[PDB]
Parts: structure tokens; C-alpha cells; sequence
């Protein structure tokens, strides 16, 4: 119908005040939100709507002549306080949601702005207390999708037990404002160059995510995570799919995501001698955050073997590709800020290659994609499992054998051995 | 065999001293010339080899430690003096060429560094006096290939009467050091994207030759010629062919040139309402040659209606293309120095487009291409005729009706109406 509730589970939190409260303001402010939308915060910390505004409006960029819309926005806002495993609380939520205008019939969008240590609990209660009887129910689950296959599996199974895959919006939104455009053009590209993109013409596909800036004083988070999990397993691996996938049956969210998965099921398990891990050390003869290395960051615990740059060769194995090496190369603290897919062709009779680089605005597009109900740019349960199947074995070997990453100087291309790997293949 | 003669017909001239004498030095100097090569100058002006050196070595970039090769080069040089229609002179040439070591058997390369007002004469004499009996004979003919169809036809017929098309090397070499690379990648590109490049995917191909610099004090030459003849009829029209051509039967000089011609025969005659001619006026608020316009050049005769920039729509008409408008856009004194072919695609469910931009070194590659005997990057008699057939009617209408070109400010993109034309089509 025409009435929507946006439940921000964990409204006290950072993602809460710093991204979603604002990002929703910017969709209200420019009337992209369904007209009869309400916002309900739900955490333990006993606070008022006014209280949220005071710490959050800073990040809004409220200009003294839009402040009559804004007043109307906080009029739509409420907050109920309660535990995440206390049916009495989820009760005091669900019954307050019925109070709101047409709440009975209303659509329900649940944003789990909560560390997934509490997902099993929150999901179970939302199921049996809070789900709309008439309205659709959609849960936005946040990274990490677990750390290995075993863990992502155990959790993903808990959620796909309570919720249909068409209610599970897994949101990755951390690699910057253009992050969805990346995925669009690489699909618009599979369409065009489909008949060309074969082992026949192509020798070596390379997908590249460079960032120039460091970990910047938050290395301590990046640490318990690492560059393979932060960029490759999720994003790079996804666009690799968009390149190698077949003609989707249609343009349906599920027909494409099907095709992506089909690619993934035909990649076997990345092995160590196809991988060059690299950690950044600070710059002698530079200035800014570039004098500081990874280990100079005081939130990184002493002597971290954590990869801050990786180069990895995957083979898709079927008729269409095969021998064809996909190279995923990505790093924090490098030379440029580049996101590009290069396809090198067999220069039969200087090698020849094709390159692909990069008003609603990535995160914003994802909040609307979920309200609309297109699951396109979100990862599917089965897509994720396959993704983990691949990297887990390597990842497990690294946690265990704790191999020292190849030092590389801040603002470098990466380690030298990374390029020597690209060549040892094609 | 292993013995070659390079006859520079018109050795006194500019192209003589400023380009070919040097360019051959640079192929001798880096031993790319067949080992037993001789150089013979032939003009009227009674001068010595020494005499050539004095005015020409300046342009050589002779470095005081390669000057033992160089001595050996001028040892290979000679010069015989004679008229261009005096069988007694062509006699004193041909008999002096027999004198040279193995001249009897020798291969003969004739460079017509002569204004084509004398081509009919020189060609006829060379035929009946000078052609090697054993060795191959190749004539390098220089621009202009005439000015209209009637004229290019009358001359081209005179030459294709004395010489097999596999002896007629028509050399265009004036649009800069990378000019052959342009044509290479656009063919390497027809190969790759062949199956894609259809009316199905593509809406609007645009081929673009911008130069930032003026006519620079030599407008007076450009004038009796004009931007359609200087850049479009010849170069742009050629790469249009390389884009739209079919799979050549093989990679033979003649199989490809065949395919190019096939494209051209399927373009009908450019008409005036598909054309935006533009002349540059100098820059008020700039400096250098940019204060000066076209007409401020003192070699341009007062009130010239001469096009210094053109935008033209051609339609290739067959199954493969059709409706598909090729737009050729080119200008002297513009914003950048760009040579690029853009292919815009039908963005089914911001318009999407493919772009193509840009040790032996263009002119150098052409001198060797002719010694080797690959006629690839040279225009064919029949290719040229078709080229002229197209532009002549328009061109004739402009000489006759003398239409004032749209003024455009130096360092501009071109005239505004040029873009309004691109849109009135696609
Ligand atoms: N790239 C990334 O991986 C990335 C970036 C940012 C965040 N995230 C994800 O975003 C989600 C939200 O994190 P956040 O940054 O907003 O901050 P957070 O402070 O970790 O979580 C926000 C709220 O969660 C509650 N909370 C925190 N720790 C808890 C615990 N151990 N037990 C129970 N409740 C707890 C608190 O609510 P109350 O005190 O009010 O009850 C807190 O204000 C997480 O899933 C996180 O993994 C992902
Ligand atoms: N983009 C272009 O269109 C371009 C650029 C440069 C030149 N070209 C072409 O290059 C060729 C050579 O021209 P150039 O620049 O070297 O200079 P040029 O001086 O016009 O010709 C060189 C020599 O030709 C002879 N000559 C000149 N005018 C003559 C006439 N009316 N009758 C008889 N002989 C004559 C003279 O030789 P002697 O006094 O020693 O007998 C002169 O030294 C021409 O075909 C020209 O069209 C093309």
C-alpha cells in the first residue's frame, strides 16, 4: 500500500547517527521516500527523538531554509527502548508500531544497525513479534556476513530459516559513493560484449581496486578482517561474475543473480601459490598520513601479519572461459584511486586490451532499491556461500600459518612480486 | 635481389631537403635500408651532392660520433641534373643508374618530390627511359591526388595507364608522427569487435580529428585546398572504412583494401544540409599565434570563405549499417589535439559509448612499407575515385556558391551549430 515503517534496530550506534539517520533525511528532504513513511529507532539506551537529533543533525547538513521539511521529518521519527532478547520489549515495539497511522496494514523495513553477535536473537524476535500481517517485511543485514564459510553458513541458515530470500537484503555500501555505478556498467557491458568475451579473443582479465589513503587511525577494525575479506571476497569477486556470466534469461533480479552464481560454482578453491599478500609500511620521504605505515597505526596490535594488499588468480572453468586467468589486485595506501576491469586480447599478427573504468548516490540507491524491492545489487544467500567456499581454505591457511606479508612503500603500485605473478600466468 | 636505388625526383625541393633526405638518413643510420642501397637526386638545378648536404644536414641531427656512417651515406648519394620533359636528360639519368654497382639488375624506387603539374610528363619519361628491366619499379606519388573527381580521375588514369596498381604508392604522411598507428588499431579493432559492430547495438559512430594550433603563417597553402580536402576526404574517410568494412578474405594488402572500397561504394554523395563548415577567428583574451585568426594570416588572400573546420554526416547503406550515421568532425585551431573514434550504443533499459584513441615512426614506416612492398597504408586508385565521388558534389557547390563559414573562436570546440547537427541526427 502507501504506508511504510523504517525500524532502525540499534539507533544509538554509529552507522545509525553518522549514515542512515542522515541518508534517510536526504531521501525525505528530496521526497524519494514514499509519502506516508515513519522512522522508529530501537536500542536499549533510554533516549528521546530530540536526543537523536542533537548528536545526528550535525551530519545532516541542515540549511536554515529547509528546516520546515526537517521539523516534519522528526515529527515522523519515534524511538522505543528495549533489549534484543526480551519478548516483552519486542512486544512494546510491535504494539507501538500498530499505534502509528495505518501501522496495522503498514510495510515494515528492519535495518539491523547491530553487530551480528546479536543477529540470531533480533531476527528470531522480529519473526515472532514484529512482522506486518498485511504489509511486506524486509530485513537489511549488515557486514560482516561472517568471516569464513562455516560461520557465514551457520548465521545465513538461521536467517534463511525465518525469512524468504526475497526478504533478505544483505547490504555492502563501504567502498564509496560510486560503488553501485561500478556494478551497473559491468552488467551493461556483459550485454554488449557478450558474444566477444571468450577464451578465443581474451587471454587475461584483470579487475583492480586501488585506494591511495591508509587505514587512517582505524586499522584496529580492518585488522580483525583483512584485505581479502574487506574488498575481494565480496566486491571484486562480484564484478568478476558480471564479466563472465551468460545472457540472463531476462533482466529480473533473480535471473541475473542466478547467472552470477552459475559463474561462482565453476571457480575452484584459490590456493596459496596464486596469491601475493602485501602490507604497507609508511613513507620516509613523504608527508601527511603517509609518514605512518600500517603498524604505526596505534589501533593495530603489535606485529600484525595482516594483508593490506592482495593479488589473486582465479580460473573460471567451462567452455566459455578456462585457462583464462582472472587476476584480482587490490590494496589500501597505493598510488591512485582506481576501479577498472581490463580485458587483454590475443594479439594474433604491444598486447591489445579493453578497459572499463568509473543524482541518487550508491548507499542512497541501495536504501531505495530495497524500498522499491529490486534485490539486484544485494548478494544472495547461495551467491555468498559460493564466494566463501572459494576464499575460506586460503583464508584458514593464513590465520593458521600466519605468513609475513611482503612490505610495500606507501603510495607504491604494491609489491614487485605481485606483477611477477601476473606474468608467471599471462 | 639485394640492390636498391632511391631516385628523389625534385631533390632541390622542400620535401626533398627537409623530410626525405633526412628520413632516409635515419633509416640508413639505423640500418633499416637494404644494405646495398644508393640515393640519386634528379632536378633541373645544376648542383653537387656536397651542395645538398650543406642545406639539408641541418635537419639530420648529425651527432659528431655517428659522422663515419654519415660519410658512408653521402658516398651512396649522387645527383644528375635534367629537365622533366627532355628524353635526353631522362637518358643521362637511366645510363648513370646503370653505372652504379649492379644498377643493371637493381630495384628502382622513384619519389616524385614534384608538384603534380609535372606528373604526366615525369611518369611518361620514367616509363620509357628509366624503369629497371630485372628489378621491381615503384613510384611514390605525393598529394594532392587532384582537387575534384574529374581531376584526380584524369591524372590517376594517366599513371594507372603506365604503372600496375602494385607499382603505385600514393603517400599521405602530413597529419603527424603517429598517423599510421591510427589506421593499425582501427583495423586490429574491426577484427575484435566485428561481430558486435552492427545497426543492432550501435546508434551513432563519430570520428574526430582536432588540432589546437593554427595554420601558422602558411594559411596561403591550406587556402587553395581547404579542411574537407586536407583531413576528411583522405584520412577520416579512410578510418570510417576500417570501422565499417567486413572480415577481409585474408590479411593481404589487396584483400583489406578491397573491403575498404566495398564500404565506400555504399556511401552516396554528401549533401549540404548534413555539413557545418567553420572558419577560426583569432582569440581576443589569449596569447601566441592565438591572437591571430585565419584571415590575420598574411598568406591568406582577403575575404577567404575557406572552411578551416567541418562537421559532416555520411550514411553507409547495406544490411550491416544503415540509418547508422557516421559523423566526421575536424578542425585546425581547436581546444585539444585529439584523434578518436567513438561508437555510441542503443542504451536499452546516460547513453553508453566505446572509445578508441591513439620505434619506426609513421613517415619512416611508409618509406619502409614501400621498400618491403606492403601497399596496406597507401590508398588504391579505385578507393580514391570512390572517396572523390562522395565529396566532389559538395566541394563543387562550395567553390560555386562560396558560402561564408561559421566564425568560431581559436581554442573553441568548433561552431555551436556543429553540435546542433550531431543531435538533429542522433
Ligand atoms: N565495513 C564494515 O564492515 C562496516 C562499517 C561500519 C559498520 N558496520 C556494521 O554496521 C553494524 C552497526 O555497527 P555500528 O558501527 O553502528 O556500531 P555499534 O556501536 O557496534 O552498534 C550500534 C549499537 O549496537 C548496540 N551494541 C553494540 N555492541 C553490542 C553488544 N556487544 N551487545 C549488544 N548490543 C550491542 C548498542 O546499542 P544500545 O547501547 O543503544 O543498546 C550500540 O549503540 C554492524 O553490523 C557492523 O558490523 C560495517
Ligand atoms: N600536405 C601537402 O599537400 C604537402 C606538403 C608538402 C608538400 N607536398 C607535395 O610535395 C611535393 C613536393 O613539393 P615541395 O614542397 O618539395 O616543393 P617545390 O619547390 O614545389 O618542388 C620541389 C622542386 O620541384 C621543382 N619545381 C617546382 N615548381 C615547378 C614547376 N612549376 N615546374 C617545374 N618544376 C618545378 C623544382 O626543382 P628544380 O628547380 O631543382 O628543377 C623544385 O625545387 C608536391 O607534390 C607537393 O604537392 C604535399
Amino acid at each position: 500500500s502507501d504506508t511504510h515503517i523504517f525500524i532502525i534496530m540499534g539507533a544509538s550506534g554509529d552507522l545509525a547517527k553518522k549514515k542512515i539517520y542522515p541518508t534517510i533525511w536526504w531521501l525525505f528532504r528530496d521526497g524519494l521516500l514514499p509519502e506516508n513513511t515513519f522512522i522508529v529507532g530501537y536500542a536499549r539506551s533510554r533516549l528521546t527523538v530530540a536526543d537523536i537529533r542533537k548528536q545526528s543533525e550535525p551530519f545532516f547538513k541542515a540549511t536554515p531554509e529547509e528546516k520546515l521539511k526537517l521539523e516534519d521529518f522528526f515529527a515522523r521519527n519515534s524511538y522505543v527502548a528495549g533489549q534484543y532478547d526480551d519478548a516483552a520489549s519486542y512486544q512494546r515495539l510491535n504494539s507501538h508500531m500498530n499505534a502509528l497511522h495505518l501501522g496495522s496494514q503498514a510495510n515494515r523495513l528492519f535495518y539491523l544497525a547491530l553487530p551480528p553477535t546479536v543477529y540470531e536473537a533480533v531476527t528470531k524476535n522480529i519473526h515472532e513479534s514484529c512482522m506486518s500481517q498485511i504489509g511486506w517485511n524486509r530485513i537489511i543485514v549488515e557486514k560482516p556476513f561472517g568471516r569464513d564459510l562455516q560461520s557465514s553458513d551457520r548465521l545465513s541458515n538461521h536467517i534463511s530459516s525465518l525469512f524468504r530470500e526475497d526478504q533478505i537484503y544483505r547490504i555492502d555500501h563501504y567502498l564509496g559513493k560510486e560503488m553501485v555505478q561500478n556494478l551497473m556498467v559491468l552488467r551493461f557491458a556483459n550485454r554488449i560484449f557478450g558474444p566477444i568475451w571468450n577464451r578465443d579473443n581474451i587471454a587475461c582479465v584483470i579487475l583492480t581496486f586501488k585506494e591511495p589513503f591508509g587505514t587512517e587511525g582505524r586499522g584496529g577494525y580492518f585488522d580483525e578482517f583483512g584485505i581479502i575479506r574487506d574488498v575481494m571476497q565480496n566486491h571484486l569477486l562480484q564484478m568478476l561474475c558480471l564479466v563472465a556470466m551468460e545472457k540472463p534469461a531476462s533482466t529480473n533480479s533473480d535471473d541475473v543473480r542466478d547467472e552470477k552464481v552459475k559463474v561462482l560454482k565453476c571457480i575452484s578453491e584459490v590456493q596459496a601459490n596464486n596469491v601475493v599478500l602485501g602490507q604497507y609500511v609508511g613513507n620516509p620521504d613523504g608527508e601527511g598520513e603517509a609518514t605512518k605505515g600500517y603498524l604505526d597505526d596505534p589501533t593495530v596490535p603489535r606485529g600484525s601479519t595482516t594483508a593490506t594488499f592482495a593479488a589473486v588468480v582465479l580460473y573460471v572453468e567451462n567452455e566459455r572461459w578456462d585457462g583464462v586467468p582472472f587476476i584480482l589486485r587490490c590494496g589500501k595506501a597505493l598510488n591512485e584511486r582506481k576501479a577498472e576491469v581490463r580485458l587483454q586480447f590475443h594479439d594474433v599478427a604491444k598486447r591489445n586490451e579493453l578497459v572499463i573504468r568509473v543524482l541518487p548516490d550508491a548507499y542512497e540507491r541501495l536504501i531505495l532499491d530495497v524500498f522499491c524491492g529490486s534485490q539486484m545489487h544485494f548478494v544472495r544467500s547461495d551467491e555468498l556461500r559460493e564466494a566463501w567456499r572459494i576464499f575460506t581454505p586460503l583464508l584458514h591457511q593464513i590465520e593458521l600459518e600466519k605468513p609475513k606479508p611482503i612490505p610495500y612503500i606507501y603510495g607504491s603500485r604494491g609489491p614487485t612480486e605481485a606483477d611477477e605473478l601476473m606474468k608467471r600466468v599471462g
